[PDB]
């Protein structure tokens, strides 16, 4: 049964670290490999650098090849002994995801089978000591928050970059859209992965943003001179693999060139996206120029920019993202003479810890917005569904119209990863931000005569700048997040639309623990998004303040019937966002540009003149408790 | 699979009439069926009226709406029994149409499925008599050609009107773009069906027009006088169903109101459409005005017009189109006291035989012209593509710059339509147009440095007047009929651009037949047009005459990157004839308003005066062989 | 999914009746039947007539020959148009019961389905009348029951024979294990088919004769002398499809030839199997001879008793149980002259109710029996089981070892089977015989030194003869009913083993009507012995009397490595009855004879002389409750 399968999948799972050993007696055995087989156990795995994406390729296809379920078992089982697990994980969970014979199927824990990736050392360290300390059956829990006086600032907005869901779902996310995805071998295409790597990334830079300035802080600055030294960053995590940890950084370093390509090659690359750009067309391998045309353009920007398989040309425009990811990384030993571990932006699951993180994407971003900005303006035509006018909004909670926010105490079950001996369980206790449950209200006139179908995009915007309260929406562009996207049907006359904060489109509305997968539930079985992908639900808003900061809160309302052709597919079942992560195996349903109206250049001073009828803004309060 | 599938279709469809006896002892047993439940089983379906069109709405809903393929047979092979057979095959093929179960299943070809409609009652009865007559499992073949006296001209355009093929197609082309299809309960929603409407019948006119030319006769005179009396038109067609034919109308008599409408009502409709072409805004029943943009008014012209569900008032603007052809129909009977058939203009399959119908066709495309006029000429900016310039276009056939038409024998089975008995299979022969061959060289010269993609537009148009020889654009517009419309890339320097005959997106390449699908055939796992719509490929071009009738070629390029849109659609699918049938769930694939550059008002005297340098025209001829 | 599928099967079910008028234009169609079709809808369908049987195997085999279980739902949903509405029920629901595809699937009621077997036709005749009486959605309820002056005594077993559970069984059993099974059509074979059918049918009898014992009657005597007039009885059931109902008949008729096989014929046919059995050896049809073989032996019989397909020869042998079914039906009109329908005999779900039925039976029974006698008795080595012994059994109840019977009121829901109209739902209320819930305890010393597994055999027969109170086992092997049998495994010291009667072997734990399947539960999904099959639970124990009448109550204990070779197969799944049903495409799961130890003669003049120590009786009391 289904049931079964997912028992098999958690053991490929577990104890990955000491699943290594390869014992095979003779190297002669896989012929299948006799000139591959490159990166060693111990060694930590790239997500960005070509050569480790190649093998972690490699491996997906064997396991997109294998005959049968039980197939994939047994090459899973006999894989694992001998490849790196970090790509192992990667390799296994690509598959699990995308092969139907794994019609069945949650994939264990990110956080549970690498708890030191989430949690920092000294309470991994504290955790493994009580284990030893004192041998006994009984539980053992540690409070991961620890005591330290907090020199940096930056160390505000911890709550967000080290939010445990917040990592997973960034793991979660480039395994769906694999960089390395080759549709011919699969068949099938990711559509449109190249936009949602942009969009992704940009609305994780957006939500970013809109944290530093609940904070106070002012907007991330893009990386756009390579020249320019490093803020440090010490993050204080162990890998239980071995004795060694990421590396920190400190501030101060400019990035230096590694042996595998150079700070130059960087610039290259980007002078190159540029003059394509600029000439409306982009060089094939062939030679030939494809338009950056309408709908088209940011997708194959996209696969260029991070860069895919699918990248137009690799050789003329190289891979300028990910280098990005890898130049950082390894910045305190570029000549790898140290033998030091990368840092944190070596892995998905670890990177948005970093504040650099936000630097690089902003840059990245800004490639993107270039692109954007050749396109034209929405005209009122666009914008506009007539008929339709938006009466008003409101939100519902505890207080109308101002959302609370607060910290809370979780729990994080380490067992599964760790070596856990005697104990039953070994638990560590961190805090993350969450916010009171809220609801919409929207009322809605529809003049026509007929029943008309819209969908209702929500969007939030901080109103206050770092000069003073100034609603340009040209600048609002960059911060707007996407709060909500849904169909409703409206009848002729007044309606009243409600939607709760629960169902939002963006979040993933429940991650299943090892443990309950350990049963069997009915979300339904789909894989790696399962409950894993989706924005986490406690950070849905910005933390705001405890004054209360006031953010736009937009609501529009679009023509359904031009928005979806088709892709109203699987309901309710394994994964549930399609605002950020798509839809398994069907088309993002929404045929508007990611981020609309927000993406392209907005002309008024003043995002109220902006507004057409069926859009409206409606001020709302975040307040935190402390 | 796909083709077991339909095996099992086509055997549904297989002899309707003796499918009814509903058997099903109390009628409250279809609470399914509860809202309708309407038209009995022997009365002729109307295409045109109201009433039966939402019958056949409904029935098509719940083919939709069924869950499954399976629950679509079922409840199909259940509601045949119940429902008139005429709205079943209507509802079932808009069914097999657009439901993603679909893909690879072409229907049972109509003219197969309904035998007696496409050839005369003499060959109907005259086969089942030889059936009857001898029995033996012995082949019968009956020659549909007849012998008569031919006292009316009109009988020379038979091969146009009567052809088999041509019926074919308007009876798809209705299937294709349902006037009651409601995209709100599909969700799906058919692109610029409005104007379509309005092409596609435009074409039927133009290519009409053209034949009589070939014949010596005179353009055809829209209806415009409700007043004025029809010409008579004699179908010779029976309806094996039952006893019932179509009645005949002779000449002679002013028009009758109907129980259902009175012809007052029309004219009123008429004058309100006039005025809001007039004043240029139409108004929606919310009572707002909705303005004739260029780019939307042809659309919403056409939905009123026809009118379709999408009109933007019913109530108000009416259905014109479509009354017209029911009060034509049942002139014979307008009070229905004689309980006599309706004649061919009740049908999309026969509608096209009688003269009737292009005076018709002529006066509601007069409507669309009108809305036309208003707007502005085309600039030699919108027509031209500059740096690329027609060196000359060349036909090749056996003879050069000739075409040759010729009549060809053809067979028709019966046996899938009507009861075959003992026999294997009863043939009817019939004749029908043909011609040769023939390929287009066009020599382009690429002026600019790179290579240019262009979409070649190729029409035909008459020479000569009624009166004499004189080329004057103006007229020639109603008269164009579109050969191809095709996109090729162009290198830098002299080009040479060759094109089959065969290869024309106006025409159906192929029509399989009930045991050509048998057979079997196989695409991707998807929902498309059942192998279906496109104009006939004997129809190509028109029969001109002996001594060889002069008509002008014209060859026009146009830049592609205008002409295309982008979006993200299909595999291969049925685009061969998009030119009048448009692309499977896509948008249609040409910017330009369709008939352009036709559609708008040409100020020269001559047409060679209109064209610019990406534009040419040669003068071949069509020459008919006896 | 498969509740879909559920759905789906039943309507084929609905109105059977009304599912006529056949509605197919041209008989021709059917090629596929062209010298067959032979007999009409109205008519009866005889269960074990030969002709009958023929057309309903005919029916099957294509059932199963559907490629997918969609093609199953169709040629079913036509196939009901035209057959016979009785023979496609048959049909049908051995189709559902052994195709694959149908994994997932119970069959709609046959008490619901044809509920005019299962009530008189007063109750019915009420029930309808008033549903016309006065039209309302009102529930209409109608008590069964009746008022009338009990003539015969034989009135007082009415409340087993009666019985619906009992019928609904009778109806399953033979579609389980259908006369007509062809094991090389199907591939597979029915394990002890014809074993079975001489153990469920003297089970039956068994049982009946429990109940005439408990009544204070004697026990029934097998119709052994063919001239003998027969008892007769009138069943007061009426088909709801027609007005005609069973023939009723009048005692003191002696048995008449029929056009279709003669008095005659079924004497030659019983001195014809006697020869067999003398002479050790059976002719088959090659006319070699097959010995009637120890374990072999009664399932071969069985075969050509019945008579089934499996008969080694059908020619030479006949088929007489199914004649006399036959024979008896048509009594009252064995010329047919009069035109008049069978009585109860003809039907599987009627046959019961009649007395007859158990004269036959015994009969039938006896023949088996003589066979029984030729074989040797059980030696000690055979029964016992050495090392265990049986200490005691106690029945624990209200009062210990005495048993409480009842009657209990029941409704049956009409509306399936036949035309509901407005009303919601017409119910008709029945009582029945009930017992209160018992366990069993039996202590079982295990000698040996090792864990043993142990089948229990648990069985009833009555204390009290005609004379007066004489266990003589002889005598009681043919009274001895089995109330359970089960695996149990032992340790060694003393055990104690509780069974409840809940868990019985022989009884079916839930028939779900066509309102929980209307739902979908998960029992789990296997087919028609789904709630069906089993005996019903009400039916467990005999009423006994008011004074407590005694029974004797046999535990034993076999070796159950000894027992089960292989064949634990299904758990507690769709159906639950292995004693008399058998398991699902599995062996019926015991080595044992069944009925064993009871199916050999028994040399002692008491039953208490018999015992082994692994056996044990203990003396309980039934009594009940006016």
């Amino acid at each position: 049964t289904v049931a079964d399968k997912q028992a098999r999948l958690m053991p490929l799972f577990k104890h990955l670290t000491a699943l290594t050993r390869e014992k095979l007696p003779l190297d002669q055995r896989d012929e299948r490999l006799k000139g591959v087989g490159i990166l060693p156990r111990g060694t930590l795995f790239s997500c960005f650098h070509a050569r480790h994406l190649a093998e972690a390729t490699e491996l997906y296809v064997a396991l997109y090849g294998a005959k049968d379920f039980n197939d994939f078992i047994h090459l899973c089982e006999q894989a694992r002994q001998i490849v790196n697990e970090g790509m192992f994980v990667y390799a296994v969970s690509v598959a699990v995801l995308h092969r139907e014979d794994c019609k069945g199927i949650t994939v264990p824990p990110i956080q549970e089978v690498f708890p030191d990736r989430f949690v920092p050392a000294e309470t991994i360290n504290r955790a493994n000591k009580e284990a030893s300390n004192h041998p006994d059956q009984q539980s053992i829990v540690v409070e991961a928050e620890e005591t330290g006086n907090i020199l940096d600032p930056e160390y505000k907005l911890s709550y967000f970059r080290e939010d445990i869901g917040i990592n997973a779902h960034h793991w979660h996310w480039h395994i769906v859209y694999p960089a390395t995805w080759n549709p011919t071998v699969m068949g099938k295409e990711k559509d449109r992965k190249g936009e949602l790597f942009f969009y992704m990334h940009q609305q994780m830079c957006a939500r970013y943003d809109s944290e530093r300035l609940s904070n106070g802080l002012q907007r991330m600055i893009p990386f756009h001179n390579f020249d320019e030294p490093l803020e440090g960053y010490a993050p204080h995590l162990t890998s239980l693999v071995s004795g060694l940890q990421y590396a920190s950084r400190p501030e101060g370093y400019s990035i230096h060139d590694l042996s595998d390509v150079d700070v130059q090659d960087m610039v290259r690359w980007r002078e190159r996206i540029l003059d394509a750009i600029n000439m409306h067309y982009i060089v094939d391998k062939d030679n030939n120029k494809i338009p950056l045309d309408i709908e088209h353009g940011t997708d194959i920007l996209g696969d260029i920019i991070e860069s895919s398989d699918e990248s137009k040309n690799v050789e003329y425009y190289g891979s300028l993202h990910n280098w990005g990811h890898v130049m950082m990384a390894n910045i305190t030993d570029p000549d790898h003479r140290f033998q030091e571990n990368p840092g944190v932006m070596s892995d998905t699951s670890t990177s948005l810890r970093d504040p650099i993180f936000y630097r690089w994407h902003r840059f990245i971003d800004n490639i993107f917005q270039e692109h954007k900005k050749s396109f034209h303006p929405y005209t009122k035509e666009e914008l506009s569904f007539p008929g339709v006018e938006v009466v008003g909004v409101s939100i519902n909670s505890k207080t109308a119209n101002v959302i609370t926010t607060l910290i809370k105490e979780s729990l994080l079950e380490l067992s599964h990863g760790i070596n856990f001996g005697t104990d039953q369980s070994v638990k560590v206790k961190y805090h993350h931000l969450d916010h009171e449950p809220f609801t919409y209200n929207i009322v809605v006139e529809n003049n026509s005569g007929a029943e008309k179908h819209s969908t209702v995009r929500i969007f939030l915007a901080p109103k206050y700048d770092e000069l003073n309260n100034k609603l340009e929406p040209d600048e609002q562009r960059r911060l707007f997040i996407e709060l909500d996207k849904f169909f409703y049907t409206l009848t002729p006359g007044k309606n009243t639309i409600v939607r709760n904060h629960q169902d939002s489109s963006v979040t993933i509305s429940k991650v299943r623990t090892f443990d309950q997968l350990g049963a069997g539930e009915g979300v339904s079985e789909d894989s790696t998004e399962y409950c894993s992908c989706g924005w986490p639900e406690h950070m849905l808003i910005p933390r705001g303040s405890h004054k209360g900061m006031e953010f736009e809160l937009f609501v529009m309302l679009t023509d359904h019937d031009e928005d979806t052709v088709a892709g109203l597919s699987e309901n309710a079942v394994c994964s549930d966002a399609v605002s950020y992560c798509g839809a398994r195996d069907d088309r993002y349903p929404d045929k508007k540009a990611m981020g609309f109206p927000f993406d392209r250049k907005i002309e008024a001073r003043t995002a109220a003149e902006f507004l057409t009828p069926n859009m409206g803004l409606t001020d709302i309060k975040i307040k935190f408790h402390g």
